[PDB]
């Protein structure tokens, strides 16, 4: 949304610049691009963001699309604390069952490379190499390219300093 | 929890139903289980969550241990960063003297167990391997189940899906 | 400060006590240590602790420091979660190019030195060893005491307390 790269503080000019590059990325279809940006955005917290983004998102994402990434962020809002704090753990814990119900990852309604993508793109908000690792990994396995990979991440990190720039505004 | 639960989309399915059964979980007696909760639920800082589990928490702890749960949360606000931080600058600020007060970790109107824990909770939502990892191995030498550490650390995680979803409808409905 | 403080918690009384003192502290220029306090208080992205920070911070800062201050916080919250993602992927990536704009780091409107210290502050909050590494290295080579730099921590986790405990009493507050 142009609104959204117009509400952007002067002294936030690279965010507002990497924001519109991205939104242009030829490395990504436009699916994965946009619900990466959707999850992204959702994981930020930022109202603001989620808003327009998820307006803007909507002639690139089907309803389906749009659902399982807000979903990919709710579920993994759950799993980058468990697999991280288990991770810190040294896998002392390793050999109890989880009791976590997470059937999304297992049938997120849509394509599952993008469900993977989308998670890889939260775990790498939230900050846990644990949910990265994985999804890196099943992503590579299933063919994604590094390269789209790699933009997810990018598109993760735009969307963080968007997010932040704007709370920022909290001082007139 | 009834609000929250009916509050949650349909793609938010799992943490509904993870929801629901984290809140009658019998491995953790009314205190350890709701101070986690609570202090789980600050620490996730959405008003909404720590609203409705606050107005519940209520009426299963002591005001001691609710006192002590929210200052858990506050605490180790402070205490994650610092922690952190310093544990990734090579080692060469171990013996400076940080000079922060949190006389609360002398620990509050409770004893010093559920406190533990409820840091322990606080610590996996914050992502500090530091404290995390010190209180596991202080709630173990006290004779804490391993099954009631990795029960608070579930309740954690969860509670955090919880809020990352409710915020978002918040932000879309 | 006065009033962000007197708001908060009575189960937060040790960050009201720190909070008091890190401010008054003298280890810190009133440049670094007020730019650090916004720059803080902005990763938290709690509105009421920016809004109060933010205002004090008007007779304690030039509006140049602060739009750099507020700008430090913006590119580390984009920095803080690339980089550390690179470093789970163990520099699989490291040769891709990262194509992110960034200048401000580069062009600061302030001293580097004080961008850095700002810059190394929220990155302890986003917690990505990476950058506050890198920030710490460049601080230390051209001066600033290993002194100041564990200053501008100490009050980044300060301020990331006060967040936590303010955002608890509003969300806690009757009706």
């Amino acid at each position: 949304i142009e609104k959204l790269k117009a509400a952007l503080p002067e002294y936030a000019k690279d965010i507002k610049l990497n924001l519109s590059s991205i939104t242009r990325s030829s490395v990504l279809d436009q699916e994965q691009l946009w619900g990466t940006l959707l999850a992204s955005a959702a994981a930020t917290r930022n109202p603001q963001v989620l808003a327009d983004i998820g307006a803007e998102a909507t002639d690139h994402l089907s309803a389906a699309a749009r659902h399982a990434a807000l979903g990919a962020a709710a579920i993994m809002g759950m799993n980058n604390v468990f697999y991280r704090g288990r991770g810190f753990l040294e896998g002392r814990y390793d050999d109890l069952r989880p009791g976590l119900r997470m059937n999304i990852i297992a049938n997120p309604g849509i394509p599952k490379a993008n469900f993977e993508l989308w998670s890889f793109a939260v775990s790498a908000i939230n900050g846990c190499s644990h949910c990265l690792v994985a999804f890196e990994h099943t992503l590579r396995t299933v063919g994604v390219d590094r390269e789209a990979i790699f933009e997810a991440l990018k598109a993760a990190a735009i969307v963080s300093g968007v997010a932040q720039a704007l709370a920022t505004i909290e001082a007139l």
